């Protein structure tokens, strides 16, 4: 019964799940200026030619790009992870103002939104195995700010109609997850965990420092999203971010 309002958010969310205040929980802030530059961190490879989308739904929570991850077809590799990891799945975390929205901030600041592409450690041999390791996924964090409209979100947004409430969902194949990312693949890096229940403490954070801009007309399109099933009362799906957890035991290190 997690959510994000005054009753069932992040806030109640330790009470069934106790590793809510754990010693590596995610987002956390990113200070640039204690971020360490690592000089033994390689590039990022981002290996997404052959990726194949399947569908897009909406959990109740967000909604999610799945990706066909029966075979290495879109991996990350490099920087600082060994072996190659499987993208699974995307999603957005937003709010409700362009002035949040992003459950990493940078110096305190927060972005309108962060998108997350979601991938697993193929030495695990699937998703729920890789989500009980320290190394099991790898997630790659894209921060948007408004401005100029992201060509490549929009075939996202267009369809954004057809899965208004939770549990619709709707055909998503041939979408290149290429046309969401950056210029730049300078990163921050650390230890954490997913930000929403369960809050295993299974990921590689790798935020990029370049956000990409998205227009206002495309954030809004998000904030049309329902949290609500079809035939209940209608709730918009706005700020569905977890905000930043401390920092306790952990060094964050910069590609940069
Ligand atoms: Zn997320």
């Amino acid at each position: 019964h997690w959510g994000y309002g005054k009753h069932n958010g992040p806030e109640h969310w330790h009470k069934d799940f106790p590793i809510a205040k754990g010693e590596r929980q995610s987002p956390v802030d990113i200070d640039t200026h204690t971020a360490k530059y690592d000089p033994s961190l390689k590039p990022l490879s981002v290996s997404y030619d052959q990726a194949t989308s399947l569908r897009i739904l909406n959990n109740g929570h967000a909604f999610n790009v799945e990706f066909d991850d029966s075979q290495d077809k879109a991996v990350l590799k490099g920087g600082p992870l060994d072996g190659t990891y499987r993208l699974i799945q995307f999603h957005f975390h937003w709010g409700s103002l362009d002035g949040q929205g992003s459950e990493h901030t940078v110096d305190k600041k927060k972005y309108a939104a962060e998108l997350h592409l979601v991938h697993w450690n193929t030495k695990y041999g699937d998703f729920g195995k890789a989500v009980q390791q320290p190394d099991g996924l790898a997630v790659l964090g894209i921060f948007l700010k408004v401005g100029s409209a992201k060509p490549g979100l929009q075939k996202v947004v267009d369809v954004l109609d057809s899965i208004k409430t939770k549990g619709k969902s709707a055909d998503f194949t041939n979408f290149d997850p290429r046309g969401l990312l950056p210029e730049s693949l300078d990163y921050w890096t650390y230890p954490g965990s997913l930000t929403t229940p369960p809050l295993l403490e299974c990921v590689t954070w790798i935020v990029l420092k370049e956000p990409i801009s998205v227009s206002s007309e495309q954030v809004l399109k998000f904030r049309k999203l329902n949290f609500n099933g079809e035939g209940e009362p209608e709730e918009l799906m706005v700020d569905n971010w977890r905000p930043a957890q401390p920092l306790k035991n952990r060094q964050i290190k910069a590609s940069f």
